[PDB]
């Protein structure tokens, strides 16, 4: 049928991409390549640039699954996104347990570098900074808060700008859904003083891990996010409890009213692969079917 292509639709409604996390182990079972071929403009590792993924003890890279994605995304002609460089999730005891200062920046550095620099010019957009608020706004007390302390954010962005200038920079969070809600407005406070300060933030990214009703407050924090003066913002791992289409299309709805939202990236394509099956957050059903959520947009992306 024509023009049922989410991504060409986004396309044409002026936005870079509409994406997919994917891997491996997608892209070679059930229909998963076909959908991102046909219907998704930019994919990401769903895990395998983890640092767990990918360095498993300190120094020592494993690059395998990565470059998996990244061949199959420039064979397919889609957009990469990768991360997270620097969060506190998946991190391998070796780094956790890390006390000093120094040793611990670079040691962040070259995770930074060393994936950035092999990667080089072939991304279109890291996430440098993940998960780096609390929910009062405060920022999160993981490791490299504890030990470096708050300039690690800084050097983590200036230490990627230098890795690979092509790459967007992003900063990514969740529940940054709420316009009230105190995390919303603290990153969009630290962004601004960050980016005044010249640390070189060229998006936050809005991880939309949503529940049922979500949908509508985001056409309200994704102008806030956007008001923090980032040349970007985006939607990152969207799915949402239930997939009604009304939460679905209020947040297609507020990335294209939003100028600086360039697109939108998917958890995943089918239910049955979420980490929240029972909550068929998903667009594609378990036989890789659309969705009513995915008609929706659809629906909502077309436009002489
Ligand atoms: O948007 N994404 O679905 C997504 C998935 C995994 C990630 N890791 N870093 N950034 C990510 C974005």
């Amino acid at each position: 049928e024509a023009a049922q292509s989410i991504d060409q639709l986004i396309k044409a409604r002026g936005k870079v991409y509409f994406g997919v996390a994917t891997d491996q182990n997608r892209l070679t079972t059930g229909k998963n390549a076909a959908i991102i071929k046909a219907d998704f403009g930019m994919v990401w590792p769903e895990n395998s640039m983890a640092w767990d993924a990918t360095e498993p003890s300190q120094g020592n890279f494993n690059f395998a699954g990565a470059d998996y994605l990244v061949n199959w995304a420039q064979q397919n002609g889609k957009l990469i996104g990768a991360g997270c460089l620097v969060w506190h999730n998946f991190l391998p005891s070796w780094v956790s347990s890390i006390t000093d200062k120094n040793t611990l920046i670079n040691v962040m550095k070259n995770h930074i570098t060393t994936l950035m620099t092999r990667y080089k010019g072939k991304i279109r957009t890291w996430d440098v900074v993940g998960e780096a608020f609390n929910e009062d706004g405060s920022l999160r007390q993981n490791v490299f808060l504890n030990v470096i302390g708050e300039d690690y954010i800084p050097i983590a962005f200036q230490t990627a700008r230098a890795a690979d200038p092509n790459a967007k920079l992003y900063i990514m969070d969740y529940n940054l859904d709420s316009a009230s809600y105190p995390k919303t407005q603290a990153i969009v406070n630290r962004v601004k003083q960050w980016r005044a300060a010249g640390v070189p933030i060229d998006g936050i990214g809005s991880q939309m891990h949503l529940s049922a009703g979500q949908g509508a407050g985001v056409l309200q924090a994704l102008p806030l996010l956007a008001s923090a003066g980032t040349p970007e913002v985006s939607i990152l791992m969207l799915d949402v409890a239930g997939a009604s289409p009304t939460d679905y299309v209020n947040v297609v709805n507020a990335c294209l009213n939003v100028q600086s939202c360039v697109g939108i990236t998917v958890m995943g394509v089918a239910d049955p692969d979420s980490a929240f099956a029972s909550s068929t957050p998903l667009l594609f059903d378990g036989n890789f079917n659309p969705k009513p959520a995915y008609n929706a947009i659809v629906q909502d992306l077309q436009q002489i």
